[PDB]
């Protein structure tokens, strides 16, 4: 299977997951795409410490379980998150300190990993244990507070509560292999393995952002862990501006891997994500797909002028015109600027420099034009590997009016038919 | 002055004004932008038809006084809208046909300026008469059907009742001179005219967007109209997408047009729009000012490489690197295109054709980068006329770090001091 990414994902053994919201799992849009596109599960709230142990000692399971029912009967796999964690703890945790806390934090991993004994693939047991300052080690926290070997203690319980699933330490900011933290954390697994201590993984978040942007040298932090001995997985994935180069980067440096056992992404739609006003994942508000989200897709399938395949002619704007609302259409192809498009990262097909093909409404007969480019998802496009241009706004083809192939003809938007008059190549 | 709208457009002998809408008057981030930069003011909802006569006979002002009493105290003048409209009549005015309703349609006028006798700079007392269908004939509604001197009668009534006020008729879809719709509403100005019915002026609301865009003929569309003897507004301006040319195309059509009075945006902020997903004003939600407003006061006030003037260097990329995250500098300018940056219409510093000049935070001291291009507000620069290039988002202003001129000097965000760090010139 290849049209879907959790399919694509598992043709190489691996898979392709999201973050669940239990809240969401009564709209009918949410869970339609969640799914057909996805074939892992991480509880985005609902298995954290606040959540599955409110009171000391008295769990309540009710929205984790309701995620991990939902995702069983979907056809996925679960991560589970998370069991130690500074933060998001619940009152009374946080009134605690030395072997009180050391006890109760035992308590908690032997609580929740009973209860969920053999049905989970993946814990992140420890998770964000790492300083943010530059300096490379633990964060000051009331668990760190209680001795340095909590880690290590942590994920000895876990193992022996449940051996079934593999332990991971998470966290973010440790992609970059020239960063004192991801120095910190890989010699805390390097320790751990020699020492024997029951590691099975290494979760990276992957919050991508201009703060802390994508290096292609995250490829080389993958490799240099996997190298240890123990696997690894991108967990909570999410690019600001969702370029699609970077994305498809990110993909590609799992398939490197071996060991790389799949991709997580941080939530279903933009509008669902912790961080919308950066449009980091893969499907808009509407639930249509972003470029992006082809661009993975290749990614996970396949390890300039723009000409019509039905009529051999290129998408040409008219007298090299650059007025707006300017219709374009097939032409003689030839070296010119009004020939030469260039596909950005956020999805538009740029012609001039700053015009976008822009489309004028959302339904068949929609004239195809240029327009000052301004974001809007009337500009952007998917170039799908069958050949055929889709408008992301309207989920309809870049369409050669009438089956057409003289000069002149126009362009428009129509249902996709596969026809050769929507199929294109770029050259 | 010549740092607020308002004041540019006076320099000029017009006016720059905004729709006001009186339940935001409580927000004081709404107000500050709108007493500052606008000295005309129309309401956007307040003195349509069911607002002041809720019951026949029965007129209601509260809404409406409380857009005018704040539009005087803060010196600004006021356009009245709207007296005659097919669109948002109370019901009890729906109910009505013939000639009832062609006395009710009277009543109205009559009631509606009489409060307001004296108060008001301009009147849009017919609106949106002509209809789309591309015959370039009247809207078929209630009002037509009492008879086609519906119109006329209309403004006549308004005359004797208020002699102060300019007349005017406001239609969208006339901006384009080729527009059937256009010459429908010349060809009726015109008998007019001939025939000594009081009118005015003209109103063009000027909605653009991809379906329907702004034309250069404009320009001659004003000019045909004016050369009717009657003076022309845009009224009811926005631009889907907020295209920098654009705004400023259209504000110097209406300079160039003695007899354009002025411009009025319909709305302060973005979200403040009825085209919020457009993002078509001048200010964003936050309340910064966008590329297209630095566009538009510089065309009211008259009006490749980036070369630092105290430094005399080029803003540059080190080593050509193409790599996100990777900080600007200044260095010895030369024709590369690691020195190449183009402004685009939304307001963008590119680079490589794909990567912008990004800010990654919003206080001093921020690290100015470049970073996959995708929209954010921290990838929007508004270059000023003195020189000094500020960061829609955080509106602080490029800054050479520690005044430094030498090449390796990197390039932060800094408080605008004006000082010879921050200033930069067009090469």
């Amino acid at each position: 299977a290849e049209s879907t990414l959790g399919a694509a994902a598992a043709q190489s053994g691996r898979y392709f997951g999201t973050a669940i919201a239990s809240g969401k799992l009564g709209d009918s849009a949410y869970t339609t795409i969640a799914s057909r596109e996805f074939n892992m599960v991480t509880a985005e709230n609902e298995m954290k410490i606040d959540a599955t142990e409110p009171q000391r000692g008295q769990f309540n399971f009710s929205a984790g379980d309701r995620v991990y029912n939902w995702a069983v009967q979907n056809g996925k796999q679960v991560r589970g998150h998370t069991l130690a964690w500074h933060s998001q703890q619940p009152g009374w945790m946080q009134s605690l300190s030395g072997s009180t806390l050391r006890q109760a934090m035992i308590d908690h991993i032997n609580g929740v990993m009973g209860h969920y004994k053999g049905k989970i693939a993946q814990w992140d047991v420890v998770n964000e244990a790492f300083s943010d300052d530059g300096s490379g080690g633990r964060r000051d926290s009331n668990l760190q507070r209680t001795g340095n070997d909590w880690i290590e203690v942590a994920f000895r319980t876990a193992r022996a509560a449940d051996p079934a699933a593999k332990l991971c330490y998470n966290d973010y900011n440790i992609e970059n292999w020239t960063w004192a933290k991801t120095q910190g954390v890989y010699n805390m697994v390097r320790d751990f393995k020699q020492r024997g201590v029951p590691i099975d993984c290494v979760g990276f978040q992957s919050h991508f952002n201009s703060g802390s942007p994508y290096n292609s040298n995250f490829r080389t932090t993958l490799q240099n862990f996997a190298a240890l001995g123990v696997d690894v997985a991108i967990t909570e994935l999410d690019i600001q501006g969702a370029s699609s180069s970077t994305y498809a980067a990110v993909t590609n440096d799992c398939l490197a891997v071996s060991r790389c056992l799949g991709i997580t992404v941080w939530g279903v739609r933009d509008t669902d994500s912790w961080r919308s006003g950066d449009t980091p994942l893969l499907f808009n508000g509407d639930g249509s797909k972003k470029a992006a989200y082809t661009a993975v897709l290749n990614a996970l399938n396949g390890g300039g002028q723009i000409k019509g395949v039905g009529s051999g002619r290129c998408l040409d704007v008219p007298n090299a015109s650059t007025t707006d609302g300017t219709q374009v259409q097939l032409y003689d192809c030839h070296s010119a600027t009004n020939q030469q498009w260039t596909y950005t990262d956020a999805g538009e097909l740029r012609v001039y420099g700053d015009k976008c093909l822009d489309a004028a409404g959302t339904g068949n007969g929609t004239k195809v034009q240029i327009y000052s480019c301004w974001g809007g998802d009337n500009q952007k496009w998917r170039l799908n590997s069958d050949g055929s241009i889709v408008g992301v706004q309207s989920g309809l083809c870049l369409d050669a009016v009438g089956g057409g192939t003289a000069n002149g003809t126009l362009i428009q938007l129509y249902s996709c038919s596969n026809g050769s008059n929507q199929r294109w190549t770029r050259t």
